[PDB]
């Protein structure tokens, strides 16, 4: 399934989060976060109890986009202790986003 996060949750589900955290940013319009959608939700349950997963729609949240300085999607960007360490742009493949998450566990 894979929770959402907004404007209003995001302090307390991302940035207080004491794992490391891969969040999502997609919207209904864009054709490439289709392709990605499938890969987000097995990476979540492949790695529950060990990083945390969320998707955000930037039609509802543009708040957030805008505090990142998000400008295309599909974007995944990963975060731990509060602070972002890194952007990913693109229909990723599974192996990559693997890499990354290894790299923060």
């Amino acid at each position: 399934e894979v929770q959402d996060v907004n404007d209003s949750s995001w302090k307390e589900f991302v940035l207080e989060s004491e794992v490391p955290v891969m969040v999502d940013f997609w919207a209904p319009w864009c054709g490439p976060c289709k392709l990605i959608a499938p890969v987000i939700d097995e990476l979540a349950k492949e790695y529950s109890g060990k990083i945390a997963v969320y998707k955000l729609n930037t039609d509802e949240a543009p708040g957030i986009a805008t505090q990142y300085n998000i400008r295309s999607i599909p974007t995944v960007l990963f975060f731990k202790n509060g602070e972002r360490k890194e952007s990913i742009i693109g229909a990723v493949p599974k192996s990559t986003l693997t890499d990354s998450i290894e790299k923060y566990l």
